[PDB]
């Protein structure tokens, strides 16, 4: 009902900040095209955030399977393995924006700590399957109430680090001045505001099925 809806919200807020993410691949691989130094980390930068889109829409395939149904375990264990796979395409996305980051001046320390915060999610998102592979060895019906309100307080960190992330995208974003890269930023961080909304809602499901 209000869960099913709940997941596939999240889902298309996931398809759409893949979008986003493919729209920023562009910005950087048209900066790479001559204008400015360090084509090559640039590119190598574009490429890992086409690999973290496909890993997004892999992952909101798996919540859609998730919201249309005894085989809620094996769905749920789909859903953790999809969660370790982005944390590991976000853990190479981070590695490439520090080798970029060694290139600039000033812009250097806001790069690092973008990638620092990006190191942070992953972890945050391995221990989130944890949870979820725990979760899915319990029947539906015998899983304890505080079990379910934990892992909405999960979800409900998860979004207040992805407004910061936001908030640091757009500072970003201030600073610069690229070709449309001003505006791919601002987009991105705007989906990621959309994405932390949607997994508050998801919270809100998870509390009220913890009440039942």
């Amino acid at each position: 009902s209000h869960m099913m809806g709940s997941l596939e919200e999240l889902a298309q807020s996931l398809e759409e900040l893949a979008k986003s993410l493919k729209k920023l691949a562009w910005s950087l691989k048209k900066l790479a095209q001559g204008a400015q130094p360090l084509e090559m980390s640039l590119e190598e930068l574009a490429q890992s955030l086409e690999e973290l889109a496909k890993s997004l829409k892999k992952l909101a395939w798996s919540l859609k399977k998730l919201a249309q149904t005894k085989k809620q375990g094996d769905s749920l264990e789909e859903l953790a393995q999809s969660l370790e796979e982005l944390a590991k395409s976000l853990k190479k996305l981070a590695w490439s924006l520090k080798k970029l980051a060694q290139q600039y001046g000033d812009k250097r320390t806001s790069l690092e700590e973008l990638a620092q915060s990006l190191e942070e999610l992953a972890k945050s998102l391995k221990k989130l399957a944890w949870s979820l592979k725990k979760l899915a060895q319990v029947a539906p019906t015998q899983r304890h109430r505080y079990s379910l309100e934990e892992l909405a307080q999960s979800l409900e960190e998860l979004a207040k680090s992805l407004k910061k992330l936001a908030w640091s995208l757009k500072k970003l974003a201030q600073g610069t001045n690229d070709s449309d890269l001003k505006s791919s930023l601002e987009e991105l961080a705007q989906s990621l505001e959309e994405l932390a909304k949607s997994l508050k809602k998801l919270a809100w499901s998870l509390k009220k099925l913890a009440q039942g």
